[PDB]
């Protein structure tokens, strides 16, 4: 029993931090194998940052002008190449601690584990969500660019996530491994602002079926709905559209627990009308939704 | 800027999580030198003798795919130490220290020797922690990270009928009323951390919420009398004075925070939210605040 925002364990990462000098810009590289990966604004300069010119800043650089420090080791590039938004440095020697590992690029909605580093020394570990505007809510100071985002899931460590900038209203936009954004932005000083944030509908729907398994149940009522009107009246409440792909992916949570979607999908409408009336669930006054349908089922049976 | 509920990074204690296997019973152990912790149930009471009555291959001990050989066995409390021949070469420099109530800790929650999932907890003032468990984390480990070295302050035992957790220190002491034997066992009325919430209202300061702050202080004394009123735990002067680091970088004194939760207590949110929360948060410690809004590293 109980629910809780869980991380994936950070040690199959924490063993992959480095930390990476450019010049006076000092932030966080991800270590596998022998490259080291980091944001490419490591090149620049805040004086050109408004306007660079990437290509041209790298071809400037020298292997040595880059400082690499897996700890208290200097190591040695030997290479340096940019893929996209990110600096990959070839490294003379291969990370003993790498994991097994892929680089996925993940989709809104979708929740990852934020390993925040700060001078290539992990600070701490956080759960967060791909927000559907493509920023994230993190926990990130001056310092923290290069930290990443990860999934666990069984012995491989899935990297989606590599932390790049801070939006004028706080929240957080950075790229896949492959160095592409997440959403419209991009790794300059010019005036970008996160798109009218919505709330993740699947996740909400994933966490009210958490609720009713750990054995809370006074949101539900006897009422159902058709898609159609249950997004008529989400839609207006700033919740994203659930699709048909999110109704069949709350189908095990609706068998384990014997409320059709769209039974829960009128509780909700019901959520959103009423508000909670002094109550909580799961010890939320709010309707939670960084909890996707997958992470509910792996927190609440294994 | 933002906001996190933060764990610490869990890879000094996961490289000391294994496997013990008892009869039945598949739990977790902490193995620290040559020495693995684990919750003395694993044997199941009268444990001293149903101890006497094991030998050291009944216990079958699990770090990764290595087999680990059990050498000897004692217990301490209601921890079960089982000695084994290798010491662990992952072990880390470590403390076994006993948590007050209100103060926080990262847990790293296991089933059958393997790390799951981290995440904060704070040591509620009714012993329990709400936790996330499900069968076969017993055995899983609360800490906190220090510099370089690991504070092992928990380790899970139970869970109690309204969901929420029990379990002991590092040396088998549980924390609260609680005992280690299927008997009808409640958590007591709990209430809300005070110097917690405080600590978690300076820090959304911090992060640009000033919507709450009010001109208003109050005395030490009318605020402790609205905390018992509204089952809040009453403020010390000592939670005052470590609050002083956070009244100082926000300009906003601890008693006149005070009263800006007793309006928060008395009048509530008026559908507003504070660091995207509609509850007052009461698991972040004054210290917990300072290492996220200044980035401590480990
Ligand atoms: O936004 C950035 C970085 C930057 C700047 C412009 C363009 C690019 Cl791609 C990158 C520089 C550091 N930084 C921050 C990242 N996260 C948190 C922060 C908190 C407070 C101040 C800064 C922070
Ligand atoms: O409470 C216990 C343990 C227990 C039982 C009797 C007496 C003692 Cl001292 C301890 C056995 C497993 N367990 C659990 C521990 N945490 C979470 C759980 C969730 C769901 C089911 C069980 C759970
Ligand atoms: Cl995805």
């Amino acid at each position: 029993s109980g629910f809780r925002k869980m991380a994936f364990p950070s040690g199959k990462v924490e063993g992959c931090m480095v930390q990476v000098t450019c010049g006076t810009t000092t932030l966080n590289g991800l270590w596998l194998d022998d490259v080291v990966y980091c944001p490419r604004h490591v090149i620049c300069t805040s004086e050109d940052m408004l306007n660079p010119n990437y290509e041209d800043l790298l071809i400037r650089k020298s292997n040595h002008n880059f400082l690499v420090q897996a700890g208290n080791v200097q190591l040695r590039v030997i290479g340096h190449s940019m893929q996209n938004c990110v600096l990959k440095l070839k490294v003379d020697t291969a990370n003993p601690k790498t994991p097994k590992y892929k680089f996925v690029r993940i989709q809104p909605g979708q929740t990852f584990s934020v390993l925040a580093c700060y001078n290539g020394s992990p600070s701490g570990v956080y759960q967060c969500a791909m927000r559907p505007n493509f920023t994230i809510k993190g926990s990130f100071l001056n310092g923290s660019c290069g930290s990443v985002g990860f999934n666990i899931d069984y012995d491989c460590v899935s990297f989606c996530y590599m932390h790049h900038m801070e939006l004028p209203t706080g929240v957080h936009a950075g790229t896949d491994l492959e160095g592409n954004f997440y959403g419209p932005f991009v790794d300059r000083q010019t005036a970008q602002a996160a798109g009218t944030d919505t709330t993740i509908t699947v996740n909400v729907l994933a966490w009210l079926y958490a609720a009713v398994i750990n054995g809370d149940r006074w949101f539900l009522n006897r009422f159902t709905t058709t898609l159609n009107d249950f997004n008529l009246v989400a839609m207006k409440y700033n919740y994203e559209p659930l699709t048909q792909d999110h109704v069949d992916i709350l189908g095990p949570l609706s068998a384990q627990t014997g409320i059709a979607v769209l039974d829960m999908c009128a509780s909700l409408k019901e959520l959103l009308q009423n508000g909670m009336n002094g109550r909580t669930i799961l010890g939320s006054a709010l309707l939670e939704d960084e909890f996707t349908p997958f992470d509910v089922v792996r927190q609440c049976s294994g």
